[PDB]
């Protein structure tokens, strides 16, 4: 009923939350039609809207070449701007990207300070690199 009124009239306003529900209901098809032009749509204006954990995935989108062409650039700034806010997801992904030089410059000082934040934060696979260094 209202349930989904309510969370397309709250993504329409602007909840970056309620866009970023919205994208995953039109690409699993849960309660929607499954429209995948539609899921990265509202996965767009999620990311760019200011939600890491949407910037996250959109960044993924670009690392494994799902939705769009395999850009490890594109990918790299996805990450990076939820890896700034504190999305410890990004942040493990962004240090890993920083000591492999996959889209920026390869550095080994940057790529500890990520795995020193995420780890920070409690991420599991953060610390396992962090004392295997």
């Amino acid at each position: 009923l209202r349930d989904l009124m309510d969370l397309k009239s709250n993504a329409d306003s602007g909840d970056v939350s309620a866009q970023f529900e919205l994208s995953r209901r039109y690409l699993n098809g849960d309660g929607l039609e499954q429209n995948d032009d539609e899921a990265i749509r509202w996965l767009r204006m999620a990311a760019e809207g200011g939600l890491p954990r949407a910037q996250a995935g959109l960044g993924w989108m670009y690392a494994a070449g799902r939705g769009v062409n395999k850009d490890e650039t594109l990918s790299f700034s996805w990450y990076e701007r939820a890896a700034v806010a504190g999305f410890p997801v990004a942040q493990y992904m962004l240090g890993r990207y920083y000591e492999k030089g996959i889209g920026v410059a390869k550095d080994r000082v940057l790529a500890k300070e990520w795995y020193e934040k995420a780890a920070a934060q409690g991420n599991e696979k953060a610390k396992k690199r962090l004392q295997d260094w």
